């Protein structure tokens, strides 16, 4: 084996509970050289002359340039000592521990986990597994109050292609009016990009953190969209700007009136007094140069206590979650301790970060729930809409991210196609929906949460911003209601079956000439098989039947898979087809 390719924290992703009992040990090495890890443990206390219990870390996943085993240690104790044995294809057989390498295992070492206390077990809310999030850009979504639009909104149209200065007058009394649209649909959540008190188009240089923006409405309409969405069992996360507050934020005008007269100077990070707003900064901004944007200076106990009052009040009005923007320019203090905020006021508010970079370190369990999946994002991209890469690149690149976290985030994170800043996906597609109903296929069949961007269910289109963020199409015979009943099919199929939400993901076929990629997901004994053709052309394959069982499977979009013969299902599957074959259990 080479022994210098083999790895193992005992922390982080490598190491971490699932209950106060049980540790989930993952162990990786290098493609090939390693056939059987086992994991050999027993209490941190025990006596030389006891015999280890066992535990096989089977093999999890595998990618680029390596090779995943995970095990699952019973402690009892909650506390464990551990050594790894690793069988190599020939037949070596060598122990890594914390001093190192030896065919004799007391000199490769112990990995302990001190203790596996009570708290620290990454809880997610379980709403969160289940979800479906669709995520309202909301001057753009509904217009259902024509008193708030701002002057110069333009015209509904759908041949209407914005401007960055375009306004078309959405707001939260046309999404209140759009929900029966939205139940139609199946979403489970909402999440709004920053609706609050903002003077300019886009709400991230905050004027004022307790009043929704006059464009989109007020507290009392706010209030009502929150019980109107909760009976249809829609949930509300909103976008938190903590990182900088806007030009006019009550305070940053006070240092503006006052130089360091003011009581609010050290709660922004200013060079030079006078604060020179011109073009030319001499205070932190949000990122180069930003006048409208200065840096809060969140390790300020007050401007945090101030923002944390900000939380306490839209929890007031009953939000379900918060979606942070620019969370890993602030601090990881703030995050905890938010965390406990907002996690002892609402037990089930979901926390999602948004993080362009690992994001490991906010993925412990103790500051963020998820992150915004960019690299489903840049994989599903190259797979199904630019053919950019071939189908074992996709399965590399999948099991390169699952494994960057522990399993409790990797199950939720936010897994989007695109967003109000990238270009549509079908636009990414260049219009061709079978590339996209693929790519919606696998995207709520795979391990996280599905993002529907507003307006992809029923087929809009758009090059990046502002072509991205152009009105809604609510006439249905201008709508692909061929695609929404579509993505009512898979959403259905999530919601009624536990391995799509809940069950773990394991390969099944890569293949880099036919460009088919197949997986399966599975909870208890349940094991539904997504296989995609991703080519243009009818092909054909032998998949060898998966680990714990089928014989009989049956295609959940249309109709039985009957074709179990001799430990391979032969199925011939036409362009761009994906199949659903659940077993049964």
């Amino acid at each position: 084996m080479l022994l210098e390719a083999i790895f193992h924290e005992a922390k982080g992703s490598y190491a971490y509970p699932i209950s106060e009992t049980q540790l989930r040990v993952r162990l990786r090495a290098k493609k090939g050289d390693v056939v059987r890890c086992e994991v050999l443990y027993a209490d941190r206390y025990a006596s030389p002359e006891e015999e280890l219990a066992h535990a096989l870390a089977g093999k999890a996943g595998s990618d680029e340039r390596f090779d995943y085993f995970e095990a699952l240690l019973e402690c009892s104790t909650k506390r464990v000592k551990y050594v790894f044995l690793l069988t190599g294809p020939q037949g070596e057989a060598v122990y890594f521990g914390e001093t190192g390498f030896s065919a004799e295992r007391s000199k490769a070492g112990v990995f302990q986990y001190a203790y596996i206390h009570r708290s620290e077990v990454f809880t997610t809310p379980e709403w969160a597994k289940e979800a479906v999030i669709y995520q309202i850009f909301p001057e753009r979504f509904a217009n259902g109050d024509p008193s708030n639009d701002p002057p110069g909104t333009e015209q509904w149209a759908k041949d209407a292609r914005p401007r960055h200065d375009s306004f078309y007058g959405g707001d939260l009394k046309g999404v209140i009016d759009r929900l029966p649209y939205l139940e139609e649909l199946g979403v489970t959540a909402l999440y709004f990009t920053p609706i609050f008190a903002s003077p300019s188009h886009h709400k991230y240089d905050t004027a004022d953190y307790l009043a929704i923006d006059p464009q989109f409405g007020d507290l009392p309409t706010f209030r009502r969209l929150v019980d109107e969405a909760h009976r249809r069992g829609i949930k509300i996360i909103l976008d938190a700007v903590f990182n900088h507050a806007g030009d006019q934020f009550f305070a940053f005008r006070d240092v503006l009136q006052k130089g360091e007269q003011s009581r609010y100077k050290d709660w922004f990070f200013i060079e030079d007094f006078p604060v020179s707003k011109t073009s030319r900064t001499n205070y932190e901004t949000f990122a180069v140069q930003v006048p409208a944007m200065p840096k809060l200076r969140t390790e300020n106990p007050e401007v945090k206590e101030y923002l944390f009052d900000v939380a306490r009040f839209w929890m007031e009005q009953g939000i379900d979650g918060w979606r942070l923007d620019v969370a890993n320019e602030v601090d990881h203090a703030f995050w905890r301790e938010f965390r406990r905020l907002v996690k002892s006021l609402n037990p089930d508010a979901l926390i999602v970060g948004e993080i362009w970079h690992d994001a490991s370190g906010w993925l412990m369990g103790d500051q963020f729930d998820s992150v915004m999946n960019y690299l489903f994002r840049e994989s599903v991209i190259r797979f199904f809409a630019t053919g950019e890469i071939h189908a074992e690149r996709f399965d590399a690149e999948l099991t390169r991210a699952r494994m960057l976290y522990p399993e409790q985030a990797a199950q939720g994170l936010w897994n989007l196609l695109d967003s109000h800043d990238t270009e549509r996906f079908l636009t990414s597609c260049g219009g061709n929906e079978a590339k996209f109903r693929l790519a919606v296929l696998f995207q709520m069949t795979y391990l996280g949460t599905p993002l529907i961007y507003y307006g992809d269910e029923i087929g809009m289109a758009g090059a990046t911003d502002p072509d991205c963020r152009r009105p809604m199409i609510w006439e249905e015979k201008e709508q692909n209601r061929g695609l929404f009943e579509f993505y009512k099919e898979l959403i259905r199929l999530r919601h009624r079956l536990a391995s799509l939400t809940r069950g773990n993901v394991r390969s099944w076929h890569a293949d880099k000439q036919a460009n088919l990629y197949a997986f399966v997901r599975t909870v208890q004994d349940q094991h539904v098989g997504v296989v995609l053709n991703n080519r243009g052309e009818k092909q054909t394959v032998l998949l060898q039947v998966p680990e714990s069982g089928g014989k009989t499977w049956l295609d959940c979009l249309t109709g039985e898979e009957v074709h179990g013969k001799q430990g391979q299902l032969k199925l011939t599957l036409r362009p761009y087809q994906g199949m659903i074959l659940w077993n049964g259990r």
